[PDB]
């Protein structure tokens, strides 16, 4: 079976909506979402569907830009520094868990390029 998915949904979590992470929506997420290699980043590992009964035997730390998506829409966050941290939480478990030069590692590394490129622009807080 899969577990339950990550939280995207706590009311009693303190949150915040600030220019860095309106930009991690509107400009990170939005890039990478887009992209042709985003489909199997788009919603949680069905290690199920996938025949990948290990999975969540090695990936403790479950994250995909399904959830990165709604804990944005959903102003989940507090700081845009947890929002990064999900993005490369997702990016280091496909890195752990897969073979180099797999092809689900190809596409990890693209997005990433993109969303290091991104980063690096991240605005200054208002
Ligand atoms: C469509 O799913 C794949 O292509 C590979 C699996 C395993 C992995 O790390 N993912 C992010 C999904």
């Amino acid at each position: 079976s899969n577990p339950p998915p990550p939280e995207t949904s706590n009311p009693n979590k303190p949150k915040r909506q600030t220019n860095q992470l309106q930009y991690l929506l509107r400009v990170v997420l939005k890039t990478l979402w887009k992209h042709q290699f985003a489909w199997p980043f788009q919603q949680p590992v069905d290690a199920v569907k996938l025949n990948l009964p290990d999975y969540y035997k090695i990936i403790k730390t479950p994250m995909d830009m399904g959830t990165i998506k709604k804990r944005l829409e959903n102003n989940y966050y507090w700081n845009a520094q947890e929002c990064i941290q999900d993005f490369n939480t997702m990016f280091t478990n496909c890195y752990i868990y897969n073979k180099p030069g797999d092809d689900i590692v190809l596409m990890a590394e693209a997005l990433e390029k993109l969303f290091l490129q991104k980063i690096n622009e991240l605005p200054t807080e208002e």
